[PDB]
């Protein structure tokens, strides 16, 4: 059902996808140690934001690791090219995992924004819009080989949820940044633009079967996911952590003031 299963891969292409995924694991588990150790320097009001990055690191790290092992299980070097064997490789597992990682990324943003009834109501609408976007995207990617028109349609429905979700995010950011301490009102605007850039890479990767239906396209989609994953989880995570420690320090939390 996926474009990955259509082609044989050169040693170069196969190895590069393997390296990308393996690097992904490395980066997320390395970042996982950073967030764990710096969590002691975050005040109790914001400590869950740092804990959420740890959850994200392990979740994304486990899926990338599963993808890497599935990649190597599925293909073998036969007559000069990596060819598909008994098992299959699919990007479908990422979609399933986004059901958990996307709410996590959104929740840590809400915490550093100083959201408190307001927090539960905003989290529910965000998670429902996020699940709507993920589910419609998952259905759409089932047709990336058999029905391009269907991929485009479910993609349009997914984009509508993405846009409304982004509008909720931006509205809350640009409204609640005045509550933010230690000059983090400036930082949070950059986090908004970082999310807009990084999350927009996922629907681009989704559209790869439409404009680059070949093995090089398979490499590109994995490259795009790698850039997007590192930017949206790791880089985003580090900015959320800085915002949490800076605000904690401005709020009189001694470990944060000493660590800075
Ligand atoms: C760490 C993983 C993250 C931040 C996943 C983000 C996923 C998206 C922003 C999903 C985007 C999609 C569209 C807006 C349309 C096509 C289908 C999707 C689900 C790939
Ligand atoms: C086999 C894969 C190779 C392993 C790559 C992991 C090497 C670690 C390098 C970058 C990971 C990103 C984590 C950044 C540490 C946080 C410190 C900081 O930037 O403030
Ligand atoms: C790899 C992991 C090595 C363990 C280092 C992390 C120590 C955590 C200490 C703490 O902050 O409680
Ligand atoms: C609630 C919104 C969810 C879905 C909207 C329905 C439109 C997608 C149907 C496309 C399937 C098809 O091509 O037959
Ligand atoms: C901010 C996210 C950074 C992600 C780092 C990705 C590292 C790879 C970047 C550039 C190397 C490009 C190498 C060219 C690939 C050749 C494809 C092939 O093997 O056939
Ligand atoms: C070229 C590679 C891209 C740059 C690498 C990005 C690494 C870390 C950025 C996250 C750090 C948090 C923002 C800085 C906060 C500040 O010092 O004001
Ligand atoms: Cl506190
Ligand atoms: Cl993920």
């Amino acid at each position: 059902k996926n474009i990955e299963s259509l082609f044989d891969y050169s040693a170069g292409q196969f190895e590069f996808i393997d390296h990308l995924l393996t690097m992904g694991v490395g980066v997320h588990f390395a970042a996982l140690i950073f967030f764990l150790v710096v969590s002691q320097f975050v005040a109790p009001k914001y400590r869950i934001a740092t804990a959420l990055s740890c959850i994200v690191m392990v979740s994304a790290g486990l899926i990338l690791n599963s993808q890497a092992v599935m990649w190597t299980d599925a293909y073998a070097y036969v007559d000069g090219s990596y060819q598909l064997q008994d098992l299959t490789f699919s990007n479908g597992y990422r979609y399933v995992n986004w059901m958990a990682t996307i709410p996590c990324l959104l929740l840590q943003l809400l915490i550093v924004l100083n959201l408190k009834k307001e927090l539960f109501s905003t989290a529910t609408w965000l998670i429902l819009a996020a699940w709507g976007m993920i589910i419609t995207g998952y259905v759409g990617q089932l047709y990336e080989v058999d029905d391009i028109a269907q991929l485009m349609i479910w993609g349009a429905v997914s984009t509508a949820f993405f846009v409304v979700m982004n509008w909720i995010v931006g509205t809350k950011i640009f409204k609640n940044r005045a509550t933010m301490l230690g000059g983090t009102d400036s930082t949070i605007t950059k986090v908004f633009w970082l999310m807009m850039f990084a999350w927009t890479l996922y629907p681009i990767a989704y559209l790869v079967p439409a404009f680059m239906n070949n093995a090089d396209g398979v490499v590109l989609r994995q490259l795009l996911f790698t850039i997007a994953d590192i930017s949206s989880k790791v880089i985003y995570g580090l900015m959320i952590t800085y915002i949490a420690i800076q605000q904690s320090a401005a709020a009189g939390y001694v470990p944060a003031q000493q660590a800075l």
